[PDB]
């Protein structure tokens, strides 16, 4: 006991531990395990962070407070580790005799002292089971499920001496009370305020968006992180002081470099920069002056906070000794007087200046969790309003036509930023049923290039690969008994990388209806469980389907066949598999339409922009006759095909004599090329 | 052991979640499993675990794991057309006797745990055959796909075969005013309130209805009709918090007004 | 420390280390996670092409240049060798006899060091969990993506 | 073991009445402390409720002792 153990009760006696609120039936349950005749030793099972070690802690706190039931009053709790154990036993019999010696140390401890084991699934086996049988080994363990089972579930005393107690992830409100317990502890370490919408929004959004770590733990390190952020901000200077300090240090290192001169006053023709340099000195004294003012304010605030807690630990040690009149004149007396005038003074300090930031606040929490996912609230103060309010203009840079479609998509993303969508659904559930040659993939690339500013994050998946049973085994993963079980799937791993992004599907109809049903999982609800064995949240990505159910009837429907009927044999495979919650609870069947003249001329222009971009990389510039654009616009159109073979007319009419002459060396860089229809076709000229 | 058949329109797993929030006070504990994952041969190696010596053995299948953790729960089964007949017969060891072994080497109790199967064999044909199909005849063409694998051991050893039915329009009014409430929670998130006329709510009633499609154009008819201009006026900075919105109808498209 | 580990800050002071350009939000993010009171243990994830141990050594460059915010300027950084610890694994029992004494030395510098760990999926382990639990051991890890996937993602203390 | 706990623990009339008397002792500790004795020492109702709950608490206390 000299070497191997740590008294928890004494570290409680220094108040080093932190209080734990609740779980009362768990505590009575465990004490019921403790003062039994046999099976004296309980098991705590759950997830990590749920508070198993902290349940042991607050138990020991209740013991040193004397609030324990009788018999246990005075009985001590010590935690035994490994690591002091596993010292230099290179030869046989050493470690065994250590453990035997501390078992006899327990024997002369006469049943008084409760032992604790953390990480029961570490640990012998022979040496404990009779002492376990007698009840002499009076211990407590803690682990998770799989560590328990795969440790072993099935050793005779190692199940027989022990009893399982489920902790579980508690409610929102319980964790709220926990944060109400620990908020003062973290104002001690973290020197700032605590706002109530910060903690209730922290519990709510941590419950919504983090899908791996549990309450309370995710709210806890939300608080620890954000308070760390505010100390990080206040510890440094504000960025106006920093960049304005950069021009201050820039100019004083400019003349500081320029003091070493032949005749310094002669080459000081820059006398106004000497004067304005003294202005940087004075202005710097202003910024540092307000800076030390704010440091005096919040520094004094941190002192009276910590000294206030010294009054509180003082009054609790006074609760241990019980001198009621002194306690009543202190906590009913001198301390809350200085508290309320102290808060009037510190709110006067909070309103006396502006660069001070003392609250937590909930918006900071929204920025942190927003940084883990990608959905902020803080763009509202930012210049989101421009690019959001020209979202139709932004997409109508690189997609002409179909205003209905871009308005539909745009309104969906706008109400996603509003927060109006069902949290228990995916955001976007889209179906584009239009003709060919219309720029579906243009729209998808436009949107990925809108948010994530590339066409990387757009997760393209062909569905024409898929006909058979094995298709879902492709995208989802393999069952166990196969190497692909160790591997996993495309999709599950893919959104498990980055949560909230774009998922793209192409010619969706050809697959099996099994595909469509697991779509109906992730579109009715937005969850899917992999073959590996874990649920995957989809509920804040956007899925997009452009396809060809309707297309072989879309090419004959326009105009004259009704959108109900191509909605119907489009709805052939659909109502074959999908139900009213799908079609009524997807976003839209989006219809497209063919193009006219200025469509084709416009996409000729923005098509040419990339050509000017690449030749602009190569040092060439091109001027084009309007008539050449007229002939190309004459060439590109065909009704059955739409916008596509315009590109063919571009490359074969333009690019081939251009390629011949550009490798001919006739064309010299720096001299801007001109394009003339000095033919029946387009010719090139310098 | 209940099977849920007929048309849909109705929120079958919504009723399941009503039980999950009923007795377990949340929809978390209600373990849900798709059958349309499970059409393969290899599906059993997903749900029950692996045979010895191979990849995935010492980890087990999460069904027996979840039941063996907390014994007496509610197990959700879904869209049962798409499964495999062995899973039907492993399931026949479920409904008979309430016990089931794994690949790992032991059995798991079921005998105080409810299994619920939402399925579509009705709504695969009943919303098509809306004239003349009775509960017995729906059991017959149910027993087209059903009768081969599912036998009177299966079909007798399920408890009750609950058929459903389409929706009254006042029901749809009830669902709509249900769906308003969480939107009012979104308003109390931001400090707002919607008033509505009776008549604009009547517009949502006359728009949301579809006989074949049940009530289910309701919510997307709602937020598609009203939340898009709402999101415009909010994201504009136009709409001030601390105020009341009324759903007026400047004309037959519903408009939100401060 | 002295027995096994290597001072990176000393190498930056001797100019042996390479500068980096940009990424101020990420190194600020790391500082932000280092100002935790507990679990104060950030992990870098990416390919080896993304150069993250260059990021931590350029962080050490910022520390020596004092452009780190305050409080950390008293601290110094060392990186851990696995091999000189683990190479004496002849019998069953000897490695932890080294490792616990190492942990006591970390308890002897008393929070004035900031530990770096590389190849976190290689990193024993049960003894690490309490010191990382309390936030006593103030360490920094960095590793690869599917190394973290075959680490185990649902491994109990280690996610936490 | 559990019924032995419920015996050895303090009973529910004893502990509920203990909470009510201890709230009445802390409220009494704030009420005997006067800012205006002629105003704050109007407290007669709190002190007769004090003696009342000392009667009830003391009697159930004594019955608990005898059992
Ligand atoms: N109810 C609670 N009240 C206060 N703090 C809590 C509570 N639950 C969890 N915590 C915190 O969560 C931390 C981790 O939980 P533990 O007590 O270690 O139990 P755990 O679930 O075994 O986690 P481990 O030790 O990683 S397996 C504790 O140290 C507390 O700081
Ligand atoms: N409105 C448009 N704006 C710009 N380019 C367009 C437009 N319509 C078609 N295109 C061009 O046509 C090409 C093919 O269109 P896509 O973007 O692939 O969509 P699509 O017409 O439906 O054909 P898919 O993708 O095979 S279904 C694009 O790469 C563009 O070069
Ligand atoms: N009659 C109804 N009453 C209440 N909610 C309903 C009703 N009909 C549909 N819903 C809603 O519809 C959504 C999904 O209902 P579900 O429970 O999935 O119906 P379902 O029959 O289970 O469909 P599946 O899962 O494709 S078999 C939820 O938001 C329900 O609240
Ligand atoms: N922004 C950068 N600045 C400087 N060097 C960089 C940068 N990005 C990558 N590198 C270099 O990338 C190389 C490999 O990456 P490392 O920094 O060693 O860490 P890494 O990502 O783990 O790759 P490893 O070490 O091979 S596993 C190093 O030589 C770095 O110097």
């Amino acid at each position: 006991l000299k070497k191997y153990t740590i008294d928890l009760t004494e570290r409680a006696e220094q108040g080093k531990l932190d209080p734990v609120i609740g779980r009362d039936e768990e505590i009575r349950r465990t004490i019921q395990v403790l003062q039994r005749r046999t099976k004296n030793n309980p098991v705590l099972i759950g997830e990590p962070g749920v508070g198993k070690t902290a349940i042991v802690e607050g138990l020991a706190q209740r013991i040193i407070n004397g609030e324990v039931p009788e018999g246990l009053k005075g009985r001590r709790v010590l935690a035994l580790d490994m690591g002091a154990l596993v010292a230099g036993a290179k030869y046989r019999g050493e470690f065994e005799e250590r453990l035997k010696g501390v078992l006899n140390d327990l024997a002369k401890q006469e049943g008084n002292v409760i032992l604790f084991i953390d990480a029961l699934h570490t640990m012998a086996g022979n040496m404990l089971k009779p002492a376990l049988a007698r009840g002499e080994l009076h211990c407590v363990g803690a682990t998770t499920l799989d560590e328990y089972r795969q440790y072993i579930e099935k050793d005779a005393a190692l199940e027989r001496r022990f009893q399982k107690v489920f902790v579980a992830e508690p409610s929102v409100e319980d964790t709220i009370a926990i944060l109400r317990g620990l908020k003062e502890r973290y104002e001690l370490h973290h020197h700032v305020q605590i706002t109530d919408p910060a903690i209730v929004a922290a519990a709510t959004l941590s419950h919504r968006y983090i899908a791996d770590r549990q309450l309370p733990d995710k709210a806890i390190d939300l608080i620890d992180e954000a308070a760390s952020s505010i100390r990080m901000q206040i510890d440094s200077k504000p960025e106006e002081l920093d960049r304005l300090d950069r021009r201050i240090i820039q100019l004083k290192l400019e003349q500081q470099a320029l003091m070493k001169e032949s005749d310094e006053a002669s080459k000081k023709r820059l006398d106004m920069l000497n004067e304005e340099l003294s202005d940087k000195e004075r202005q710097y004294s202003e910024l540092e002056e307000e800076w030390k003012a704010e440091k005096a304010s919040l520094s004094g605030t941190q002192t009276i906070k910590a000294e206030l807690e010294q009054a509180k630990i003082a009054i609790e040690q006074a609760r241990r000794v019980g001198d009621l009149a002194r306690m009543s004149e202190l906590q009913y007396g001198k301390i809350p007087e200085l508290e309320k005038q102290l808060e009037a003074a510190t709110q006067l300090e909070g309103k006396t200046m502006r660069l001070l930031r003392n609250k937590v606040t909930d918006a900071e929490i929204a920025e942190v969790l927003a940084r883990w996912t990608g959905i902020p609230v803080s763009r509202m103060m930012e210049s989101e309003r421009e690019k959001l309010l020209r979202m139709e203009q932004e997409l109508h840079h690189r997609v002409i036509g179909q205003n209905e479609a871009v308005d539909a998509v745009s309104n969906a993303i706008r109400r996603s930023r509003a927060g109006l969508a069902d949290p228990n659904r995916p955001i976007g559930s889209f179906l584009f049923l239009g003709p060919t040659g219309v720029g579906k993939t243009e729209l998808c690339k436009a949107l990925a290039n809108f948010m994530f500013d590339s066409d990387e994050a757009m997760v393209r998946i062909d569905m024409s690969e898929f006909m058979e049973k094995h298709s879902v085994s492709r995208l989802v993963g393999a069952p166990p008994g196969y190497v692909g079980y160790e591997e996993g799937g495309y999709l599950t791993e893919a959104v498990r990388r980055r949560p909230y992004s774009v998922i793209l599907l192409d010619a969706v109809e050809k697959a099996h209806p099994d595909v469509f049903n697991i779509l109906l999982q992730v579109l009715d609800d937005g969850r899917l469980t992999d073959g590996q064995g874990r649920t995957v949240d989809f509920r804040n990505t956007v899925v997009i389907m452009t396809s060809n159910l309707g297309v072989r009837e879309t090419e004959r429907k326009s105009i004259g066949l009704i959108h109900q009927d191509n909605s119907t044999d489009a709805m052939e495979e659909i109502k074959k598999i999908f139900r009213p919650e799908f079609i009524n609870r997807i976003d839209e069947v989006v219809v497209f339409h063919p193009l006219g003249e200025q469509h084709i001329a416009s996409i000729a222009q923005i098509q040419l922009k990339r050509l000017y971009k690449r030749l602009e990389e190569r040092g060439y510039e091109i001027h084009i006759s309007d008539e050449a654009l007229k002939l190309l616009s004459e060439n590109g159109y065909d009704p059955v095909y739409g916008a596509r073979p315009l590109k063919r007319a571009i490359q074969q009419q333009i690019e081939n004599p251009l390629a011949q002459q550009i490798l001919s060396g006739e064309l010299v860089p720096g001299k801007v090329i001109r394009l003339e229809v000095n033919e029946d076709r387009i010719v090139a000229v310098q």
